[PDB]
């Protein structure tokens, strides 16, 4: 139904819509579970993930999400190929997502590989805050790397869902949250901003660093505002440099417009990671 679209967005359709000829699915193999549905392998010949929406509103907005996920490029940003349940055709990510690769026994990456990892996710993260976008769900587990490595912050659009349901606990408005990578002030309000993506970024740098450890793991989950004001912030790793501890610790400014923007996070990580070899 076109007519029911903002009319500025009827000929972007044609580029987000998947005739059902050009996609094969391979439903036989699971390869991700989502709250929201399953993901399996697909070829558009380019291999894709084609996530199911089985398990979960206006056509029309569900489009319109679509048309401006699709026109997000960027290296380190998971792009949208388009949609075809309606099901969601995203790029093949080859090594999944950022902390099973990291805690992986198999590939072994250095302290660079690492930072450069995160050096990755702060240049997805600059792109999407300054097309004004706030992620409101950034971690390790939803971040993923390709053939070439290449991390790519995802999880977002139509891609958004929680597949690691540990993670998230109910608040009261029953919104199930990432507490443990969330700003003072989100836990607080509910309400997420780029400044809120920053703390989330610096407890990704925390993860990269730790090979994928939990984050607070003798704290009950939103216990962890009392933690936090108690004065305490996730302890420098043994392999993190001082200046990317001291990095994290801006991203956990007390004060969201203390915390550095994604510009300055790129700026001051390349910076670390040109100080090292190998
Ligand atoms: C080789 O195996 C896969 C599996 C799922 C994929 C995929 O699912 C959708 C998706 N979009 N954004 C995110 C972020 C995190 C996760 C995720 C999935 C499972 C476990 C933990 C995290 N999936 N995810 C997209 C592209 N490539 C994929 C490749």
């Amino acid at each position: 139904d076109l007519s029911a679209l903002n009319p500025e967005l009827v000929q972007a359709v044609q580029h987000v819509v998947i005739g059902p000829s050009s996609l094969i699915v391979h439903f036989n193999e699971v390869i991700g579970r989502g709250h929201f549905g399953c993901v399996y392998h697909g070829t558009l010949k380019i291999h894709c993930a084609v996530k199911s929406l089985n398990r979960i509103g206006e056509v029309s907005q569900f489009l319109t999400e679509g048309i401006i996920m699709k026109d997000f490029s960027h290296p380190n940003v998971l792009s949208l190929l388009g949609i075809c349940s309606p099901l969601v055709v995203l790029p093949y990510m080859k090594h999944g997502d950022l902390r099973n690769f990291i805690r992986n026994e198999t590939h072994n990456p250095t302290v660079k590989d690492l930072i450069g990892f995160g050096l990755q996710v702060a240049k997805g993260m600059k792109y999407l805050a300054s097309k004004k976008f706030v992620h409101r769900d950034l971690a390790a587990r939803n971040c993923m790397l390709d053939e070439k490595f290449t991390v790519k912050v995802a999880d977002f659009g139509l891609a958004r869902d929680m597949y690691d349901k540990e993670y998230y606990s109910v608040h009261k408005t029953g919104a199930k949250l990432p507490v443990k990578w969330m700003a003072l002030e989100s836990l607080q309000t509910q309400k997420f901003t780029t400044k809120s993506d920053v703390w989330s970024f610096g407890v990704l740098l925390w993860e990269l660093m730790t090979r994928g450890a939990p984050p607070y793991p003798d704290v009950n989950t939103f216990d962890i505002t009392v933690y936090l004001l108690q004065g305490r912030r996730l302890l420098q790793p043994e392999y993190c440099p001082d200046p990317l501890y001291e990095v994290m610790l801006k991203c956990w400014h007390p004060k969201a417009e203390m915390r550095p923007s994604f510009s300055e996070l790129v700026s001051r990580i390349s910076a670390i990671f040109s100080t090292f070899i190998g």
